[PDB]
DNA sequence: CGGCCTACG
DNA sequence: CGTAG
DNA sequence: GCCG
């Protein structure tokens, strides 16, 4: 009654297992950490079940036939479910390893393996790594200066701000052309650690070479901490009562032939996208990426009008984003 | 056992 | 290497 | 870590 892949089934973003989630989440987050991919994935699909289920697991039975439920995750809720802790879930939360390589992995500009390399040199801290600026990019300056703003939530008022500043910028830059909230907030999310934009114009080709146009008015409109094609990575300037605060801000562009495909990859969940790519492959034969799906045997691709029409073209029932929160 | 999403900057 | 969902 |  539980299909195996995240994108078969509706996911809200709220549900009835929030903590037995959290915990196989910090599982999965850990050993991402350890570079144990096939891992990171178990754990995160196990959570996603328990996000989909229509009620509390209150009992072990209730995991019974349930995918992505082995020994290892099963253990893990019998022992919430029994004592309300898990020892390994919290052995991982105080080890220094984690902690570490969290702090370290928030950081724009530092991935796992930067944050290894780092963690086994002994570094521990923000400001043992602003003690060192000579080991760092510029991409990691900026996000360790901006690191306290760009820990603290998004809210949704700032981002409809934040869209009309984008929206003047686009309009100066290419009369007509369109901006599309994406990303967690289009999945109905109030908070989020960035703000995703599409942007796209209703004539094919009148796109090509729009974002450095609108990098530069955005620039010098004054609004640009950081940036640096068609995907800009940014630090914004935003208002707030008597001052400002640094906001990242992902702006992309696609053509309007692509747009179905980048507003349904941009609109996640990252797991929902990865499970979509992977059931496309696997059990349809066809390759899905933000551009476009390719039937590799015929060599051509899917003209698609709507997200409606890619959902059906890999045979999966419409999920509006709401129920993308895998 | 092999596989685990698939791009761009 | 980083980034994205 | 789990599916197939
Ligand atoms: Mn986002
Ligand atoms: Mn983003
Ligand atoms: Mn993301
Ligand atoms: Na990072």
């Amino acid at each position: 009654w539980m299909p195996a892949y995240a994108c078969q089934r509706p996911t809200p973003l709220t549900h009835h297992n929030t903590g037995l989630s959290e915990a196989l989440e910090i599982l999965a987050e850990a050993a991402g950490f350890e570079g144990s991919e096939g891992r990171l994935l178990t754990f995160c699909r196990a959570a996603s079940v328990l996000k989909a289920l229509p009620s509390p697991v209150t009992t072990l039975s209730q995991l019974q036939g349930l995918p992505h439920f082995g020994e290892h995750s099963s253990r893990v809720v019998q022992e919430l479910l029994e004592h309300g802790v898990c020892e390994e879930v919290e052995r991982v939360r105080r080890s220094e390893r984690y902690q570490t390589m969290k702090l370290f992995t928030q950081i724009f500009g530092v991935g796992v393996k930067t944050a290894d390399r780092w963690y086994r040199e002994g570094l521990r801290t923000l400001d043992d790594l602003r003690e060192q600026p000579q080991k760092l990019t510029q991409q990691q300056k900026a996000g360790l200066q901006h690191h306290q703003d760009l820990s603290t939530p998004v809210l949704r008022s700032d981002v409809d701000a934040l869209q009309q500043v984008v929206e003047e910028a686009v309009g100066q830059a290419l009369p007509g052309a369109t901006v599309t909230l994406t990303g967690g907030f289009r999945r109905g999310k109030l908070q989020g650690h960035d703000v995703d934009f599409l942007i796209t114009h209703p004539k094919e080709g009148q796109e090509a070479g729009l974002l450095p146009r609108v990098m530069c008015r955005l620039q010098d409109q004054g609004l640009i901490l950081y940036h640096q094609f068609e995907r800009s990575f940014c630090i914004f300037r935003l208002p707030q009562p008597g001052s400002w605060k640094a906001v990242r801000v992902d702006l992309v562009v696609a053509p309007v032939s692509q747009f179905p495909f980048a507003l349904l990859g941009w609109t996640g969940s990252k797991l929902f996208q990865r499970e979509l790519r992977r059931f496309s492959r696997k059990e349809k034969g066809l390759w899905l990426n933000s551009h476009g799906l390719f039937d590799p045997e015929q060599k051509t691709f899917f003209q698609a009008a709507s997200e409606e029409d890619i959902f059906r073209h890999l045979g999966l029932e419409y999920l509006p984003p709401e129920q993308r929160n895998a």
